[PDB]
């Protein structure tokens, strides 16, 4: 779409308004956001499968993997569909996201509308930890907050 949002929220007051703009069927998306309630430091950020509560928190399915690759980040050879590596939280526990991608579509085959955008405690290990868990998740640990990607309104 040309205006999508994902309101992150967790067990605690950790919350974050993510924004996504695509417009173009096959153009570079802009993705950005601003958490409020993480700790400082790097936090893994990914599009988990779908709004699947049974996966643990309010919703957080496995790392979405349509092409069935190993985990990593935008700069890796092995990166899943929604492997937006990690973001950096401030000393005030705010991680201002601002990146762009061309794998997804927000409106098309890879409509991210409906997906489950989740933040992790630890840094994404860029799926290089040489262990399934890491090479599937980034060893980023438990999901401080979870959320769903929808239309901005
Ligand atoms: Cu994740
Ligand atoms: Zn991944």
């Amino acid at each position: 779409a040309t205006k999508a949002v994902a309101v992150l929220k967790g067990d605690g007051p950790v919350q974050g308004i993510i924004n996504f703009e695509q417009k173009e069927s096959n153009g570079p998306v802009k993705v950005w956001g601003s958490i409020k309630g993480l700790t400082e430091g790097l936090h893994g950020f990914h599009v988990h499968e779908e709004e699947d509560n049974t996966a643990g928190c309010t919703s957080a399915g496995p790392h979405f993997n349509p092409l069935s690759r190993k985990h990593g980040g935008p700069k890796d050879e092995e990166r899943h569909v929604g492997d937006l590596g990690n973001v950096t939280a401030d000393k005030d526990g705010v991680a201002d996201v601002s990146i762009e991608d061309s794998v997804i579509s927000l409106s098309g085959d890879h409509s991210i509308i409906g997906r489950t955008l989740v933040v992790h405690e630890k840094a994404d290990d860029l799926g290089k930890g040489g262990n399934e868990q890491s090479t599937k998740t980034g060893n980023a640990g438990s999901r401080l907050a979870c959320g769903v990607i929808g239309i901005a309104q």
